[PDB]
């Protein structure tokens, strides 16, 4: 399902959030 932008997101949640 074009998992590229949502890295970028499933970084998101991931940076400190």
């Amino acid at each position: 399902a074009m998992r590229i932008s949502r890295i970028i997101l499933x970084f998101l949640f991931l940076r400190k959030k």
